[PDB]
């Protein structure tokens, strides 16, 4: 009903901006990697309303979260770029032909893509963010792998329990 779903998007993006405050490192070595469940409202909006909408909410979520945490411009752009890639790919697989089999085929792939996109991103980001040589990224490599694999893997299954609980 247009005005119905636009506020649905509005409050869901605001929901995701709030849970982004419960972020924790989970990895003491790679402390900059912080997990929040703020990609689960996006993954739900992306399934109902479309991939482009799901990437819209993580874009505005982080913009809001950046306006309130105006100090991590690189660590929020990384989150958005990776988050937009996760919900966009997952929404596309479940789109076209709506099916439960594709809904898990998409979350398996979207978890694997975002993880690969993060490693390729941090290869030329971690050296510059810490003003350090490329070997520091190699020290951080298995933690970036396990993190985004677990982060989007958890977001995938937790969204699945909700999608199956109806
Ligand atoms: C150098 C750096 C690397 C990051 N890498 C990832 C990542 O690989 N996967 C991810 O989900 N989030 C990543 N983040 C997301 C991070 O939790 C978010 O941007 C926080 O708000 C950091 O300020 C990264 C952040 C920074 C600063
Ligand atoms: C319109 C139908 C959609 C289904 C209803 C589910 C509502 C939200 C999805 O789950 C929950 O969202 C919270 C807020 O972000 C998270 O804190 C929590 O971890 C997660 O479990
Ligand atoms: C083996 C000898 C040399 C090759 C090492 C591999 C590549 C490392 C590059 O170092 C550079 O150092 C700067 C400051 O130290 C960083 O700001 C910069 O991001 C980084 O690009």
């Amino acid at each position: 009903s247009s005005i119905k779903k636009i506020s649905f998007v509005g409050i869901f993006s605001a929901l995701a901006t709030l849970v982004m405050f419960l972020e924790f490192p989970i990895f003491p070595q790679a402390s900059f990697l912080k997990y929040d469940p703020s990609e689960i409202p996006a993954l739900i909006v992306s399934f109902l309303l479309g991939p482009g909408v799901g990437m819209f909410v993580v874009l505005v979520k982080d913009i809001l979260f950046f306006l309130m945490k105006s100090g991590d411009p690189v660590g929020i752009a990384m989150n958005a770029v990776l988050g937009m890639s996760f919900v966009g790919i997952a929404g596309l697989i479940y789109h076209r032909n709506k099916s439960r089999a594709t809904a898990i085929k998409g979350m398996i792939v979207a978890t694997l893509f975002a993880t690969a996109f993060a490693l390729g991103l941090n290869a030329l980001i971690v050296p510059l963010y810490f003003e350090a040589p490329f070997e520091l990224y190699l020290k951080f490599f298995p933690f970036i792998l396990a993190f985004n694999l677990v982060k989007f893997g958890i977001d995938s299954v937790v969204t699945f329990f909700v999608y199956k609980k109806v």
